[PDB]
């Protein structure tokens, strides 16, 4: 079976957690509002009516869970700042109990042997930034997130020495500015009634290009005045299903590609080759902004690794909108592509609770060599993966604890992850499971549990070790 020795020296082990999902202590200490207190605090917006103004109160008992990391032999964990506990206004007056708060969490987490991989923007903008200028939608966004990085790199950068600046800007873009699901909820109203206003056919690439242009102004801030003398490095995480052609036609095979550019590409192509994927270009046009000659510049080699949120893989077939019907502009139509977990009626694995979420240990191994391939061999870090079980009042604590599913899961992603590495020569070098404690899944709310330790939200937040835990703790001993 799998052990550290069948990954390279010095593999990083870890598990995952973002602010918002986890903290609570939402009017704690001058945090200020963010886009998903008001989404959360918003009708219709959370599928099990829900909010995470508690969460699981990782804001006050983050020594525990540090030691329920450590039960385990876990090398790192990845959590994110609260940009509204750092500038409770996104920009304007520092809140020093923020920087106490994160200068507490990093320095338990060195006094445990743990490492901190901190992701600085886990899709909490500031309600303010939102309410000055429509948030990601506005160039100022560039400089404001730029300076909320650097008083990050000026606090925290001593000690932390890895940097994810963004978290799935592709699930952002998509799922807060096409369908309207996640903060701010905006899309058109013709496609989605529930949207209140936006544009889904031009909001989603205005906000990616901030994105992009965001990054590499901290990127730049950072290389120019922190990295010589902190040796961290930057990244981000980005969403990525792999895609595997519906049909063995060359004309489904390029669908399968395509819609790949379309997800990963659209983001790492610039930070590769300074410009969009050419099928972009050519398929969304004018409503895809151009850089300049000075941006593609500062955006070319931003990255000094790739983090991959990497869960599941579906069929993709090529598709033509139809050609009679009035044209509502999408982000999917302009792939021109379908991506689905079925094919012929039958699906292409397993589901975990997450109705997006099929089971596909070999998407793991084929994403790896694809980005080897494409981008040349870039340090890798598995930022996220990992699976959900239901929420389920009528079982027994006892029986919420048997994961056997998860097992397996993490058993046969990190087989075909060891194989892309040992094999086939991807840089792979580290991997956090997505996540260390069930927590408040964004609009699926309580009803999705993707912890290794299961919380028990009708006894005060109590931690029991699901069966993972013995795994993991099997797994990594040294």
């Amino acid at each position: 079976g799998l052990t550290r020795g069948s990954f390279p020296e010095g593999f990083v082990f870890g598990t995952a957690s973002a602010a918002y999902q986890y903290e609570g202590a939402v009017k704690e200490d001058g945090r200020g509002q963010t886009i998903w207190d008001t989404f959360a605090h918003t009708f219709g917006k959370i599928t099990d009516f829900s909010n995470a103004d508690v969460a699981v109160d990782q804001y006050h008992r983050f020594e525990e869970d540090i030691q329920l990391m450590a039960d385990m032999g876990m090398d790192a964990y990845r959590f994110s700042i609260a940009w509204s506990r750092i500038y409770p206004n996104g920009v304007g007056q520092v809140n020093q109990a923020g920087i106490d708060h994160y200068n507490k969490l990093i320095d338990a987490l060195l006094a445990k042997g743990i490492q901190p991989y901190v992701t600085l923007y886990h899709w909490d903008l500031p309600q303010a930034l939102e309410d000055k200028y429509k948030g990601w939608l506005d160039r100022q966004i560039v400089d404001d997130f730029a300076a909320y990085a650097e008083t990050c790199f000026r606090e925290f950068g001593d000690r932390v020495k890895h940097w994810i600046t963004l978290n799935e800007p592709h699930t952002v873009a998509i799922q807060g500015y096409d369908a309207g699901l996640q903060a701010p909820g905006r899309c058109s109203v013709l496609l989605h009634l529930y949207c209140k206003a936006g544009n889904s056919g031009t909001e989603p690439y205005v906000v990616a290009h901030h994105f992009i242009l965001a990054h590499a102004a901290a990127a730049s801030i950072y290389r120019t005045k922190y990295k010589a003398t902190q040796n961290g490095q930057l990244g981000i995480a980005f969403d990525v299903m792999w895609f595997e052609p519906m049909s063995n036609t060359t004309i489904d095979i390029e669908a399968a590609k395509r819609a790949q550019e379309f997800q990963l590409g659209w983001f790492a192509d610039p930070f590769f080759f300074g410009d969009y994927p050419a099928t972009m270009r050519a398929r969304v046009g004018e409503r895809l902004p151009r850089f300049t000659a000075d941006e593609a510049a500062v955006v070319k080699g931003a990255l000094d690794f790739v983090g991959i949120n990497h869960y599941t893989t579906y069929y993709t077939r090529h598709n033509n909108t139809n050609i009679i019907g009035t044209l509502l502009n999408n982000t999917l139509a302009d792939t021109g592509t379908v991506s689905l977990p079925f094919k012929n009626g039958k699906p292409i694995g397993d589901r975990a609770n997450s109705i997006w979420l099929y089971i596909v240990p070999r998407g793991m191994r084929s994403l790896m060599n694809y980005v080897k391939e494409r981008y040349n061999s870039p340090p890798v870090y598995i930022t996220e993966n990992g699976m959900d079980d239901s929420n389920n009042p009528f079982i027994s604590i006892k029986d919420a604890l048997k994961d056997s599913k998860r097992i397996k899961y993490h058993n046969d992603y990190l087989t075909n992850l060891a194989a892309s590495i040992k094999e086939d020569g991807c840089d792979v070098r580290g991997y956090f499971a997505w996540s260390l404690l069930d927590n408040w899944e964004w609009a699926a709310g309580y009803s999705s549990r993707f912890g290794l330790y299961f919380v028990d939200y009708k006894d005060n937040l109590k931690r029991y070790p699901k069966n993972s835990v013995q795994w993991f703790k099997a797994l990594l001993k040294t």
